[PDB]
């Protein structure tokens, strides 16, 4: 499923993901947006390490999911990494949640940091009545 924005991020708020851990809702929305556009099916592959990343977050294979192909892997969200590629997002948050709940925090991913971290992210929310 493609998320259109506010549909999000009202679906982001009702999970509890405005302010959890520090992190604002439209951090999250800026997340999303440039990891998959929204985009809970997403995938991409590393070849590098034998890694994919998985939805709307992409969140990779290496630490989080289990999709029984990554060399040495772990799986700390206790999910199938086909957890996240549902249209209903409720696992994929509590695996983002769980990512956060770690030293880094918001930082775990890259993204974040190239396009969001010290960057103007109050446009993703406005309007949403969130």
């Amino acid at each position: 499923k493609v998320f259109e924005r506010c549909e999000l991020a009202r679906t982001l708020k009702r999970l509890g993901m405005d302010g959890y851990r520090g992190i604002s809702l439209a951090n999250w929305m800026c997340l999303a947006k440039w990891e998959s556009g929204y985009n809970t099916r997403a995938t991409n592959y590393n070849a590098g390490d034998r890694s994919t990343d998985y939805g709307i977050f992409q969140i990779n294979s290496r630490y989080w999911c289990n999709d029984g192909k990554t060399p040495g892997a772990n799986n700390a969200c206790h999910l199938s990494c086909s957890a996240l590629l549902q249209d209903n997002i409720a696992d994929a948050v509590a695996c983002a949640k769980r990512v956060v709940r770690d030293p880094q925090g918001i930082r775990a991913w890259v993204a974040w940091r190239n396009r969001c971290q010290n960057r103007d992210v109050r446009q993703y929310v406005q309007g949403c009545g969130v």
